[PDB]
DNA sequence: GCGTACGTGCGTTTAAGCGGTGCTAGAGCTGCCTACGACCAATGGAGCGGCCTCGGCACCGGGATCCCCCAGCCGCCGGCAGCGCAGCGCCTGACGGG
């Protein structure tokens, strides 16, 4: 088809054991049940701070599509930049 | 010390994941044309310097709160000690039995 797309829950794409998984790595030993809903929250509010800078470059640039040059560009102005795409 | 809820484990189950199409959109590049910003020479007046004088603020002194504190004070009530007592089991009568 040409028209639509997915817009809805995706939020709950990031299912428990992700995070579960995610925060094993940061050696946390356990974890109460609440914080699941925070964090989905906290990486969403991190997350269009990224895309909202992001998508202005790439309209200045007049493309549509969202190249990973700019996505680390807009990370090094937020401070923290990426090595191991670009530069 | 209490207790719940989150780790551990088991048993579905399902959507990710793989591998496969098929498409065209959009990025990349080229050709070519234009305009617009740098450059140059002049010009004057906006801005910056130098004085320089009042009053907004500083300072004071005084009077005005105003929270901060707390013993006063009582109410309350429960503990507490004393008192009156309710109920029971035994004590002990009333009266026939032993």
């Amino acid at each position: 088809k040409r028209h639509r797309k997915v817009l809805r829950d995706n939020i709950q794409g990031i299912t428990k054991p992700a995070i579960r998984r995610l925060a094993r790595r940061g050696g946390v030993k356990r974890i109460s049940g609440l914080i699941y809903e925070e964090t989905r929250g906290v990486l969403k509010v991190f997350l269009e701070n990224v895309i909202r800078d992001a998508v202005t470059y790439t309209e200045h640039a007049k493309r549509k599509t969202v190249t990973a040059m700019d996505v680390v560009y807009a990370l090094k102005r937020q401070g923290r930049t990426l090595y191991g795409f670009g530069g």
